[PDB]
């Protein structure tokens, strides 16, 4: 839980050096008129003695009475202007730095692997990009304004003291060793703390997620007294835990006043004490000036706490962006594709296991021609066909798509020259034509999504909507029914017409007449495209050119629906 | 976008008043010492010509030069107990108000209706748990402390500036009023820029709840280049609104400084011109004072744009507590029904809409009689189904379970009498075991668990897992297959027996043979249930004892797998 972490938001302020740099000429003014404000009393307690002085004598006529009362209001616009200057550009570098990191985050997460995405859940991801940016970046902003502000402040006045007394501002100095120690004990205990405390709100995010995702379940099974007992107990830690934060600041600000406090009233002493020649003027004003550092030093103290707080997201950001892509170190980047898809001795692991899902696999798939596959519940059907997106990694075996391995390929125009239906179906909450034509089939004239949306049988329902084609399927498509939602992402799919088309199980929410109309008019456009099906209703891959059994990831028959059925094996007991 | 809406939280600080009143005692201690430490620079003064004199005369002998020394530490350790006081009570309650916020909204979630699950995406509702609420809270704590402290502080200065001299004080006072209207002009601008920043954020959020959740569609059909677009406008929307307000507060609080810093001019040429018979030390005071003024007005200035920008989060959080609930104001609470289910006349429209899906049903279940329901593609199989769990109310028609209106049941005590297997499975992140008994069933010993998954054709698969039943499914059970996922739900069904068993296409990723392992051992257990079966595949529903066919919401066939097949009508076409 080191501040290291805040080191690597350096990388995104070089763009903003320039306004950075102002940043500080500002705070550099507006620390010079601290001590200004405190000399100024040296002359009027002169004036009160005698206003018909003049503040100059070599101007050359203005008085003590006119000219320290002018002195103040040219002190307060010099001032104004350091301020102005100061906060204005801070912030204009920390919003961009904040632009610069959202976006970041959000094109990382577009070329993450899809494990990544598997293993974490959304609202995970969602906090990464809409409150830890602001919150880190918030906590670094407000520590680097205070640090400046007041170092330079601090500095300023030190040296003012230093000036007219050297001997006496010995003892204030002798107070900032001591202040040193007490900061870094207080800040290792920040640090464990921000440690417990982080934790417990993770926590109380998890019980969260899974109530606001498994609604259904948690209503129809019972466990609202379990999710809410879980949740109490949670909220409970962090809030004690932070509380044992609060209570360390509360006593570390005042003990450090006390120490300054307790030298100042040192310095008063020896002041009032071993009294020279030095005029009233002279000691009030340095008197004054040593006032003016027991306020800085409380907002140093303060941010001491928040710094330590805002390292936590911190690393979170910190970890997306340093996460491994998939790997897209091939350069051929054909414009089409003829559809030829070949496996040769394909075996595969998913990564973290020791469970073999598929091996020794091997077929041909030729333009123009009906692969299908059928399996056991698990067999590993819809592992093979999202190995050749691409989406997950295979090391033993070849995929070679048109005589080029898959691995050759751009990522992007790999997934261009293939169109998938996977099981889950999702769909955006848009209109039903924006949902239909997504990416690189958008823009596509109504007239072409109308007739996509007649092949996969979904027109009917579709014009009996309430706006039509511009009706919003809501979130997720809930305000559809689920075939009709699975029809519309067929749709989606044969707009996107491609080379190879691979459907896994597209009409398992469908009735036996309405995937009649589907796999209909699925035959009469096979002829330009090259078929990969994974289903489990043995009646619409009957016509299929070659027909793949699998059996715990091995391929146990191949062959056509006669010679499979007249092998009575696997293929003959699934289909009874 | 009134600051309004946090006259709310007040209901919530009713537990902590007592600690709250210790906060203001402590902020008045604080508050105190300020004009304090000013006055001692009278003495100070003083002492500076005659150190010998007794501060005292009526101690009558400490001189000045060791009781001013003395006062400063007194002062200090004053100034710490109420600085220590007033900022742990108030974080006290302050972290009290969080826990009881967050509380409440997590309970609302559990009784709110299923449509606002339905509309509002899941990381909509996890950031008001989650974010919002430290947000908000902690905008107004930090208001809260510095109203009261600086409010206290200046009362303190000048009732003060006041005793010392009332004549001078009424310049200071004039400013009052300009400082008022300048700060009405700032609030009206924050508060319109406020509006718009809050929209701008609400966009970015909304592009990456459509990203982080679709990553998929996002890969599979193009659209990173269409996304990416998309998030870079967002983000630079509200980076551009955020930085407007930074701009009118960098030239607001400047301008109040200089407001404060000319009137002060104006009474030190007052003091210097018409000096009357007062000490230095007198004059030397009331200066100081003065200058103490400046400090609390700038805090003020810089938290009126704070709490104008946590408004918009309290308007959410405040929105889903006073969302309506579920209607549970059904009393009866039996132990165990019989099971029979009747619906007579039932006509149902789903809230927003003009769409009758359902109108005129009419059925009667019994103890030990299997009703299935078959459809086309939408004919509300799925939405009559959701009415007896009381998912979605009912206006028209009348569902009676054992005799009583599932309306004048408790909503938890029918839902504990019914088990459903929706057609959207779902499962939590942890182990099989864990998922199979959820809730109710809870605490169940393994053996029961065991045997209901074998009654779903799950052990198989279960055993041959890593770790067995102990295995983690995953986040969703992203690790399982789609069949086995499936399997898992209808075995934590087949554990909570119930009376009532409904079933919602629970074969729809199973093949021809697992899912005849399942209706083989389901029908051996029907004899003490009633069972609702909503399924695609003609094949399992053939021995039930009433088979309806379902059309646009109307049941137009009634009877038994012959009777059907000899009408030859709507049944008789989709069998084939
Ligand atoms: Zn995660
Ligand atoms: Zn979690
Ligand atoms: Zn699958
Ligand atoms: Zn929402
Ligand atoms: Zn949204
Ligand atoms: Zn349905």
């Amino acid at each position: 839980s080191s501040l290291k972490i805040y080191f690597r938001l350096l990388g995104y302020v070089k763009p903003y050096i320039g306004m950075f740099l102002l940043s500080i000429v500002g705070f550099l003014i507006f620390a010079s008129t601290q001590p200004m404000l405190a000399g100024i009393l040296k002359y009027f307690v002169d004036g009160l003695s005698n206003p018909d002085a003049a503040l100059f004598p070599n101007l050359r006529d203005l008085h003590l009475v006119y000219a320290v009362p002018l002195l103040i209001i040219l002190i307060a616009a010099w001032q104004g202007l350091g301020s102005f200057l100061g906060n204005f550009f801070l912030a204009k570098v920390s919003l961009g730095l904040v632009h610069d990191l959202r976006v970041a985050l959000f094109n990382k997460l577009l070329v993450l692997p899809n494990r990544y995405f598997d293993t974490h859940s959304s609202g995970h991801l969602i906090s990464r990009i809409t409150f830890n940016v602001t919150m880190v970046t918030g906590a670094a902003t407000d520590a680097i304004k205070v640090v400046i502000r007041e170092g330079l402040t601090v500095v300023f006045l030190f040296l003012y003291l230093l000036w007219m007394n050297w001997k006496l501002t010995l003892v204030m100095l002798a107070i900032l060793p001591v202040i040193a120690v007490m900061v870094t004990t207080a800040s290792r205990k920040f640090r464990k703390q921000s440690k417990k405390i982080q934790v417990a709100m993770g926590d109380v995010t998890h019980v969260a997620s899974e109530t606001i995702q498994g609604y259904r379940v948690v209503r129809s099974f019972g466990g609202e007294a379990y999710e809410e007992k879980r949740f109490l107990d949670a909220s409970q830690s962090n809030t004690d835990k932070q509380l044992r934060m609060t209570k360390t600041g509360a006593v570390y600000t005042p003990m450090l006043q006390l120490v300054i406090y307790v030298a100042m009233a040192i310095l008063m002493f020896l002041v009032l004490w071993l009294r020279g020649d030095a005029s009233a003027g002279d000691l009030v004003a340095y008197i004054t000036a040593a006032g003016l550092l027991p306020k800085p030093i409380r907002q140093l103290s303060e941010v001491s706490s928040t710094v330590q707080r805002g390292v936590a997201g911190a690393e979170s950001i910190f970890e997306q962006l340093d996460e491994a892509a998939e790997e897209d170190q091939g350069t051929v980047e054909k414009e089409r594709v003829s559809g030829r898809l070949e496996v040769r001795n394909l075996s595969f692991r998913y990564p973290g296991t020791d469970k073999q899902v598929l091996d020794d696999i091997s077929f041909i798939a030729e333009p123009g021609q009906m692969i299908a596959l059928v399996g056991r519940s698990g067999s590993g059907k819809s592992t093979l066909a999202n190995l050749v997106p691409r989406f997950y990694q295979h090391n033993d075996g070849k995929i070679l798509l048109d005589g080029v391995e898959v691995e050759d390929y751009r990522l992007r125009n790999l997934r261009r020259h293939i169109a998938l239906v996977t099981q889950q179906v999702t769909l955006f909450n848009d209109s039903v034509a924006n949902n239909i034509a997504y990416g690189d089939l958008a823009g596509a004239p109504r007239e072409e999504i109308e007739r996509a949306a007649k092949a996969a049988n979904a027109k009917e329902f579709i014009d009996n909507l309430p706006q039509g084609f511009d009706t919003e399927v809501g979130e997720n498509g809930v305000l559809l029914s689920g075939g009709q939602r699975q029809r519309l992402a067929i749709a989606r799919a044969l707009l996107k017409d491609a080379p190879l088309l691979i459907l896994d199980e597209a009409t398992s929410a469908l009735d036996t007449e309405s995937e009649r109309h589907i796999q209909a008019a699925l035959d009469e456009v096979m002829k330009g495209r090259t078929t990969l099906v994974i289903a489990h209703r043995l009646s619409t891959i009957e016509k299929a050119d070659l027909i793949l059994v699998m059996d715990q990831g091995q391929i146990v028959e191949r062959g056509s629906h006669a010679e499979l059925l007249a092998q009575n094996g696997h293929y003959a007991r699934l289909h009874a």
